[PDB]
């Protein structure tokens, strides 16, 4: 997936074609093969290609955007110009399921002593962490998201955004060429 | 191997490190996996890297150099500055072994019908072709090799070459960046 998008992004940038990405990743496909085959190395090609791009860049998160997945899929701080998120956006370090495990390490400690029953407080906290953090507003407040608009507005937004970014002047530092991971 | 070299070559070029190539490849490793995994696509990277480089390039063929492998290996027409070859070099389209099958096609066709002895004919032809075409002089005469020198002379030759190409001038086509296969 990464090499597919990485080369496509680089091609678009070569011929001044704006890049519009619709982001909905939970993360990276788990597996030893991915690692053995070089997911780190080969996956980094997407980051490089996108960070290097100078054409207009508009990213729309319709749903999931966790961990490094969020970083590679048109992250504001990766150079994305305009970033939009739908009400169903879930921008977070990781899923609430595995998030409570770390965040609520202590409260889960006594869970094996006093009121035991992991599944009621390891399931309640999950839904509590999910209903208070897993959303687009935490990122919207950090500016990582320009605005949280209703799905229907996407079409008109990209239209106007592409006009504003039309004469976008941008370039990379002086150098014969970069050293993208082959 | 291709990817391993490709990236390395690009790195040298990034930081102005002359690229010295010791050639001796009989070709590419056969196998369905090599294909399925994308040898064509990934193999190109070594080609891309070298063709892109602008740093002094010196190539020395110590023995074998067949077909495409010959090309991708700092070949003269690939942009290499100085190409050297050892008396034991075997520069050709392919090994004399499978060459006779194409070249002396008809002659071998009448080795099964009329005068039949193939395998004692296919070994005489394989030797004649080998002793007349598979050598460093065909290429040297074409200019693809700057000179055919003794192995001992190698070290000193690379030394003067590096000096000559010291302040080499190489200008790559104006472009935000290339589109090397990923």
């Amino acid at each position: 997936a990464s090499e597919k998008a990485a080369r496509f992004v680089r091609t678009c940038d070569c011929f001044n074609i704006p890049i519009v990405m619709l982001v909905d990743v939970p993360g990276f496909l788990p597996g030893t093969d991915q690692e053995y085959n070089g997911i780190i190395r080969r996956g980094a090609k997407l980051l490089y290609a996108y960070g290097e791009a100078t054409v207009p860049k508009i990213t729309v998160i319709t749903r999931k955007a966790y961990g490094g997945a969020y970083c590679v899929m048109g992250s504001k701080d990766m150079g994305c110009d305009v970033n939009l998120a739908w009400p169903t956006a879930q921008i977070a370090v990781m899923g609430a399921s595995g998030a409570v495990g770390f965040v609520y390490r202590q409260q889960l400690a006594e869970a094996a002593a006093n009121g035991e029953d992991i599944d009621k407080l390891r399931l309640r906290l999950q839904q509590e962490y999910e209903d208070t953090l897993v959303n687009p507003y935490v990122a919207a407040e950090r500016g990582y998201v320009d605005a949280v608009i209703p799905p229907s507005h996407t079409r008109g937004y990209i239209g106007t955004a592409l006009r504003l970014l039309e004469r976008k002047i941008a370039q990379l530092p002086p150098k014969k060429h970069g050293n993208v991971p082959l």
